[PDB]
RNA sequence: AUGAGGUGGCAAGAAAUGGGCUACAUUUUCUACCCCAGAAAAACGAUAGCCCUUAUGAAACUUAAGGGUCGAAGGUGGAUUUAGC
């Protein structure tokens, strides 16, 4: 547990130690995203508290020295499964939210690429496909985190959504994006149109883009959904995925793209897949490079203390033996500091 | 000719019954995977029927296999009753 609560000031000193995310902070900057259980212990508690390690503050570090005059640096969390890689993306969304940043956060990539019933045709490109449904979900999300901006934020262009309907030149993103959730069918265009128009404005320098993006992998992988005719569908043919690809290039400057690979719900990879080639496969690892991988691992004994004393003082171990140093020895050896390990043992002990 | 040889052919269903397989689903449907996920959920449910194609073969309505098609009965079951330490 810390006393500081902002997210620019805490650093290593503050390790080993839990953050606080305020309720209205969640539900502004993190309506989406976050790991489903998490979600269920934030629920339990009323405490979103998510203990500061080395490689959120590591990256934090990284996106205060960084030059916005800089192209947009990547940096790409890696690691195996359940080491907080998604809590560590959340703080540092956290951080640059409250330092002001327009957040492009992609809770998951791999929804995007498989179960998608609401698959129509693009008619911006008729080669491509929309994804209506999830297109409308992320345009709520990003609404939500960034309706400020949202207004402040002009277009540059005119985009026409039918023959008689478009938007012009000057008008506030909120317009498209009103556009995007309201007329689900224009969705994925709307997706679009904001971030053509994020990345150019961050090149111009209106504000601070961090586009922070979850399972990063599935992007350059495969897809299960299936044409009409049943043909396999490659990933480009999304036009949520070649966007966020265009976002996912460097070419621009204005702010930095984080990733954090995730093999959570990833397709045709076996369960042990976690390095970052093993992940990205070719395409992905030659989109993303040049890259800063950091790597996250299971807990040191010092976190493990930190969680097992957190999870105690909320009372959630409501076993008998939980406190007691040998049922801590018992988790340790069944969660190898694992924090996904631990949390899913310790929510029925 | 009650012996031998060659060509062609039914191998069906009022009705009952024995055994087996598949189900009626949510402990299920489906994908990935082979067990830390996302969809389906009145849809589940035919190895049956119809058409086409492929394998075998001299010969495929005859057999088997693959695709499409159709999505039927049924929603845990009467007399009763089988097997297992
Ligand atoms: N910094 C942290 N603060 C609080 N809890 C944490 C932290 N890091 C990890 N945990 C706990 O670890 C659990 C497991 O993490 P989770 O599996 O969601 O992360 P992940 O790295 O995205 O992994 P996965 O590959 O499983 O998706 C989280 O639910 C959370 O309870
Ligand atoms: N409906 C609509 N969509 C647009 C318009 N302009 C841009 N977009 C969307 O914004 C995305 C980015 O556009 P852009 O990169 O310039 O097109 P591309 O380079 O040819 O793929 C496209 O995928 C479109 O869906 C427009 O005028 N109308
Ligand atoms: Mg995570």
């Amino acid at each position: 547990r810390t006393n500081e609560n902002d997210p620019a000031k805490h650093g290593d000193q503050h390790e080993g130690q839990h953050y606080n995310i305020s309720p209205q902070d969640l539900e502004t900057v993190f309506p989406h995203g976050l790991p489903p259980r998490f979600v269920m212990q934030v629920k339990t508690f009323s405490e979103a508290c998510l203990m500061v390690r080395k490689p959120a503050l590591e990256l934090l570090h990284y996106l205060k020295n960084t030059s916005f005059a800089y192209p947009a640096i990547r940096y790409l969390l890696y690691g195996e499964k359940g080491t907080g890689k998604t809590l560590s993306l959340c703080h540092v969304i956290h951080f640059c939210a409250k330092q002001d940043w327009l957040i492009l956060h992609i809770p998951d990539a791999h929804l995007w690429v498989k179960n998608c019933r609401d698959l129509l045709q693009s008619s911006y490109n008729k080669q491509r496909f929309d994804q209506p449904l999830e297109a409308s979900t992320w345009l709520k999300n990003f609404k939500t985190t960034n309706e400020r901006f949202l207004n402040q934020i002009k277009v540059q262009e005119k985009y026409v959504w039918n023959k008689r309907e478009s938007t012009e030149k000057g008008s506030p993103l909120g317009e498209v994006v009103e556009q995007g959730i309201t007329r689900v069918r224009n969705a994925t265009d709307a997706v679009g149109i904001v971030l053509k128009e994020l990345k150019r404005q961050s090149s111009l320098g209106m504000f601070h883009l961090l586009v922070a993006v979850d399972g990063i992998n599935a992007l350059w992988g495969r897809t299960t959904l299936k044409r009409e005719d049943k043909s396999p569908i490659a990933p480009e043919e999304l036009a949520l995925v070649h966007n966020l690809r265009k976002m996912m290039k460097n070419d621009w400057h204005g702010g930095a793209i984080v990733s954090a690979l995730s093999q959570t719900g990833s397709l045709f990879k076996p369960r042990k897949a976690y390095l970052p080639q093993e992940l990205l496969g070719k395409e992905g690892f030659d989109a993303l490079d040049p890259f800063i991988p950091i790597l996250v691992s299971n807990y040191n004994p010092k976190e493990f203390e930190s969680c097992i004393q957190y999870y105690l003082e909320n009372n959630w171990l409501q076993h008998e033996k939980a406190p007691t140093e040998e049922g801590k020895k018992e988790l340790l050896f069944l969660s190898n500091a694992n924090p996904s390990l631990l949390e899913r043992h310790c929510a029925y002990l």
